[PDB]
């Protein structure tokens, strides 16, 4: 609605994101980050990694199992200061692709953050779009952020 | 998606609701109730009341103020056994109409229930669609129930 397309035919995906967000240039494996001019905390981001003959997202595990691993390994690893909580893990299908959809909280010593990610495999690569807001702002942004996350298409 | 239209041109409104729900015949001011065959707890319902020259929903108050009143007077009144909690109150516009959207919890000695309602005025009448699920089931039904509530159109 007040959203704006990002189409990346190099890397093979698109999403909508809010109008008036601007891109920050970051390092691999993160492909794009866009964040709010004012609330630079609120952002969307796409990660791309590769994989040996993992044709499908279902062979990585169930969405909960994938969720657990995303948080274990990538979002709240090691001791990165930060703790995390998996809220919900579910699946969608759009075109002939399964996406896994994960909702999680992240605390970072403490500012608490609320997130939603969509993961989908295609062409030997895993694609994770992730949107994120301060806990305080979640309820206000929840329905926009669900439109962002469900606008994610991998070719 | 797996939803089915109810169009009431007598009373001047429509909504989508899940396929395989069936109608229960109830008394005024409730116009329609539909509920799940198995989980007869899960339901959608439309209430219709009249009003003297209240042309608009904005003149009843802000959405929070309306929320407070819906719960005070209609959903958890008097001592009806039951207690209630207003979670969120927001507004939408579809066609040239403002709808108020309210999320609330209701406890009933105790089974806890989670609800979402849309209220809109037109033609000297207030229209409240309300969908409701056991707390346990909320997360599973949340996104379907938001499609139900946002499919509500008053003419
Ligand atoms: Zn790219
Ligand atoms: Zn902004
Ligand atoms: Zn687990
Ligand atoms: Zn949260
Ligand atoms: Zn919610
Ligand atoms: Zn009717
Ligand atoms: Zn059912
Ligand atoms: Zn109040
Ligand atoms: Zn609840």
């Amino acid at each position: 609605s007040g959203l704006q397309a990002y189409v990346d035919s190099y890397d093979g995906y698109e999403f909508l994101y809010p109008r008036g967000w601007v891109q920050v240039q970051v390092e691999d494996p993160v492909d794009v980050v866009f964040h709010d001019i004012i609330e630079t905390t609120e952002n969307v981001s796409v990660v791309v990694n590769t994989v040996a003959s993992t044709k499908s997202l279902e062979e990585l595990g169930s969405p909960e199992e994938v969720g657990d691993r995303l948080l274990r390994n990538i979002i709240a690893p090691s001791e990165s200061g930060r703790s995390s909580a998996l809220i919900a893990a579910t699946s969608q299908k759009a075109d002939d692709k399964t996406y896994y959809i994960l909702e999680y909280a992240v605390t970072l010593p403490a500012q608490q953050r609320h997130n939603l990610s969509s993961i989908a495999v295609s062409r030997g690569k895993v694609y994770t779009l992730s949107v994120s807001a301060p806990e305080e702002r979640w309820p206000k942004v929840e329905d926009q952020f669900k439109t962002i996350v469900s606008s994610f298409t991998v070719y």
